[PDB]
């Protein structure tokens, strides 16, 4: 059931920013593993003396990176006079978070109808402030609260093109890449606590819990009201045999944080065919491919959803299939994003829940964990 | 004429060092848009609690890319049990370099006949001692001492595979590209004060002059006895018109630091291809290539070295042309390789001076800044 008691209006996934020790290298990085194109900037070309942000897009996923600049660049500013342009940028808050959290999600932004009275409702309702509403070029409105850890939820409304102060990128600087992904699904945390997470977060903005869940963690997801907008959060599970790789996280990552990303492609054969041919020449990696029993086993469990090919497909691919009572799931893992083993992207393609397509629709692939257990079991077995 | 008044033996340039916030999406980058290949790796994956470093090459140009975990890894380690591979790194100095500095080279490492020899000899002439001699599996000796700003000179001499502790990249992940970068031809700095920087330098290495040199710079480049090793040293000219590159880089840089790493190709056109091929998809760019005018005054300069098709394809190209009275130089640079207005690459190819082909032949190309502003004044002429 979904009782839609969202405290206010919430729209989508607006653009999740990366706070970076150097910006551009990982925003060149990211542009070609992952296919998005150079869309905007703001950084000392456009009057920028504070940090320099650069914006990458596919469809209507916006990846933004931001570095510091020197501090002795903008010395004689004030805030009133400031040429950042995003006001809720602090140097030292940008510096101590990427020492102690190294490359990682610093801001999940979500776009609402309003967001000052977001941002109002949610510290009413026990969000602790981040950064209070500022209004930039009277069109754009941005505010911050705290999610988990460093991590900041961003509300963002337009009055009626990122944000005033970008520019948009010199079509020679913007090489069209497009390996099919489209939107963010959802975005997830690992936390110390699950239950005090989810009170908290679940406190000041009304998100419903969407699903919920013996291999190293707890989750739960929230949900906006029309569960388009996804967080789910883990917490490590003590006392197993392999240790819990949510507890390995929170030790890198020195505490909570964003664990990964889930991008939406439109076609995830095309999309993973374009990243692995990447992988060793400057895009990303995937997680090892799963033994030949559990394509295998995947005729039995979604015979009816996919053709032979299309099961072979995602044999050559490597990509993990699991299935609600509504829905199917395509979905496969990157390794980790930079040094630490902490953010990592998980690329989704949903069939089913057809109404548009129901957010959600399959599940987050809860499934593939026993049934990935028992494919290596049998593969093993088969000796 | 050459003295040949080292102090110790040299032998040639081996390595470069980048201290980076995130050394993966670093080197991922470079390595696209350079054509180097992962050769070797220092990290979790290898024991190494402490620091995350990769190794590029291309030929005989070696890039190392550090940066540091959470020092609660290694929190129970002392210098004693480190499992650092690179026994001169500390966290603090790390964080603190990339925090003032951003991007850039930590270490200019040269191989020597006996880096502990070298160390002593360099200290006892002045040097200002970074890091003392350390020997690694009783195999390879390293040793550090101020070379300018927050830059070292690394020494390095092995007894008889990069360092030990290192370990050779998975061949999967070692995809072998290469657009024919074969070497590093010089390493270059910016200080506010070239006497005084070059009196220390040459004062502890022995190191001679090579050559020197009204736009924006002084300049002066020590040598090595063979003239392999070439470490040229720019100040800036106070009282122009246009303001000193040289004092922007200080400012942006907050003090010294290497400018630029001037790369010698096998194949100059081979490797402008290829990197201008991947300019706007994670590579480098490029500075604006010259007017035609410049390659239309090139048949008068270096008719006789170039064929009018030669000149063509350096047209095509955007290559700057400069000759000595011994040798000609090929030479281009790409705007700067992360967020701020300071670190850069050259990539020359020199043609001449065969004896092998003797260091430095067709000098630096400080006759190109008179030949740029020439042609850049007719070609606004011919309006
Ligand atoms: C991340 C994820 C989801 C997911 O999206 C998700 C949410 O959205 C919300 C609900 C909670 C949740 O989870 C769903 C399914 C997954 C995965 C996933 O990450 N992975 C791969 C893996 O576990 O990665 C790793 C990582 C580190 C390892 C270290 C040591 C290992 C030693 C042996 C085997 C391993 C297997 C995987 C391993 C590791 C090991 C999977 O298989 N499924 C099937
Ligand atoms: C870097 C370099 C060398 C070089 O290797 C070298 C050494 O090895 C040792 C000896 C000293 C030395 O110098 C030789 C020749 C160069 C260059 C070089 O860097 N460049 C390009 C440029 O000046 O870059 C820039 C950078 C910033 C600018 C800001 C604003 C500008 C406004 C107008 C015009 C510009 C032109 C160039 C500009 C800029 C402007 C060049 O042309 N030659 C011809
Ligand atoms: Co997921
Ligand atoms: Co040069």
């Amino acid at each position: 059931k979904n009782p839609k008691s969202d405290k206010f209006k919430v729209k989508r996934f607006h653009h999740i920013e990366f706070w970076c020790g150097d910006a551009t290298n990982v925003a060149r990085r990211f542009s070609w593993g992952l296919g998005m194109r150079f869309s905007a900037k703001s950084d000392l070309s456009t009057g920028n003396m504070v940090h320099a942000s650069y914006l990458l897009t596919s469809g209507d996923l916006r990846f933004l990176f931001t570095a510091p600049y020197s501090p002795s660049l903008s010395a004689g500013e004030i805030k009133p006079t400031t040429t950042a342009s995003i006001p809720s940028f602090d140097h030292g808050s940008c510096r101590s978070f990427f020492s102690s959290h190294g490359l990682g999600v610093r801001a999940v932004a979500i776009e609402v109808e309003d967001a000052e009275s977001a941002f109002s409702i949610s510290v009413a309702n026990g969000a602790i402030p981040s950064s209070p509403p500022i209004v930039l070029n009277e069109a754009v409105t941005i505010a911050e609260v705290k999610l988990y850890g460093d991590v900041v939820l961003r509300y963002v409304s337009y009055k009626a093109e990122f944000l005033p102060g970008f520019e948009r990128v010199e079509d020679a600087s913007s090489f069209p890449l497009d390996y099919g992904i489209r939107r963010l699904d959802h975005a997830v945390g690992n936390v110390p606590e699950l239950g005090p997470a989810l009170t908290y977060v679940a406190g000041f903005t009304g998100f419903h819990q969407f699903a919920e869940f013996e291999s190293g963690l707890n989750s739960a997801v929230l949900a906006s009201n029309d569960e388009m907008v996804l967080l789910p959060i883990n917490e490590p599970v003590h006392g197993t045999k392999r240790k819990s790789q949510i507890q390995t996280y929170l030790e890198h990552n020195e505490g909570a944080g964003l664990q990964h990303l889930a991008l939406m492609s439109e076609d995830i054969f095309r999309t993973l065919r374009e990243m692995r041919k990447r992988s060793s020449i400057g895009g990303f990696d995937f997680m090892p491919s799963p033994p030949p029993t559990y394509y295998q086993n995947l005729k039995k469990r979604v015979g009816d959803v996919l053709s032979d090919d299309q099961i072979k497909e995602c044999e050559e691919l490597g990509i993990l299939v699991d299935r609600d009572d509504q829905g199917t799931l395509l979905q496969i893992f990157t390794k980790p994003l930079g040094d630490r083993p902490t953010i990592f992207i998980e690329i989704i393609q949903r069939v089913g829940c057809m109404m548009y397509q129901s957010g959600g629709c399959g599940g987050f692939g809860k499934g593939n964990f026993s049934e990935l257990f028992k494919s290596i079991e049998e593969y093993e077995k088969t000796l």
